């Protein structure tokens, strides 16, 4: 059977089944770590926020949510400030997520830092971006640009999972894996900068072990580090991505 490892966390189970019923061996490989951090961790931050802020941008849908929560908890109204702020989403989950808190976004990338730039404004003042635990400094650096002091929001925490990382590492050398699959683009940045020898696993992603991304930004993500995916999924269901990678193995 067709060797399947997944690098996603939170929908591990139905990979497995899906894998399972579709006659694929499922490999559970996580890469990353995530926590939701102590509101009074940040209680300084929302504080500020609740002060006013002149734009806010948010990166992700659970991040908008998580950050309203955070609100409620520390008795303070965001609803208020955040009206008046200019408000931006990365993509279309913090779109969403903005729009059913009755604060629909005045502009939405396309899940890219970089489609956010053509959309930030020259004003003044400051900037409330709310992230999930990866740097974004070329947004970061962009809104000092425009003249924005960034206000920091981080409502929970993605970060790498070092031991998992060199993990999945070695079993990917060790010609076990067939085929492995990312959800995210954080996952692939996460794998490759974590790996002992990058090199040798851009080889093996690129000629042994078949790479299957779910999302364009995740697809860019492992064409950055030099690795063309094998099968690039649109829809975010996984019975479609695994499929849609089926149809395609057998097509060769």
């Amino acid at each position: 059977a067709v060797r399947v490892a997944y690098a996603g966390l939170r929908r591990k189970e139905a990979f497995k089944a899906l894998a399972e019923k579709l006659g694929f061996t499922p490999l559970l490989f996580p890469v990353q770590a995530t926590e939701k951090v102590p509101v009074p961790e940040y209680r300084d931050q929302v504080r500020a926020l609740a002060q006013g802020v002149d734009l806010f941008l948010a990166t992700t849908g659970v991040g908008v949510r998580d950050l309203m929560e955070a609100g409620k908890a520390l008795g303070l109204d965001l609803e208020g400030p955040l009206a008046k702020a200019f408000r931006l989403a990365r993509g279309a989950k913090a779109a969403r997520a903005l729009k059913e808190a009755g604060l629909p976004p005045h502009a939405v990338g396309d899940g890219t830092s970089k489609s956010l730039l053509p959309l930030l404004p020259q004003g003044r003042g400051v900037a409330a971006l709310q992230l999930y635990g990866k740097p974004l400094p070329l947004l970061e650096n962009a809104l000092a640009e425009r003249g924005y002091r960034v206000l920091p929001l981080m409502p929970y925490r993605h970060l790498p999972d070092p031991e998992g990382i060199l993990r999945l590492e070695e079993a990917l050398l060790r010609g076990e894996v067939d085929a492995l699959a990312f959800v995210a683009a954080m996952q692939v940045e996460f794998l490759f900068e974590g790996a002992k020898d990058p090199k040798a696993l851009r080889e093996a992603l690129n000629t042994r072990v078949k790479a299957l991304a779910v999302g364009r930004v995740t697809a860019d993500a492992l064409r950055e580090w030099g690795v063309k995916p094998f099968y690039v999924d649109e829809t975010e269901r996984l019975g479609s991505m695994l499929q849609g990678f089926k149809r395609a193995l057998q097509k060769e």
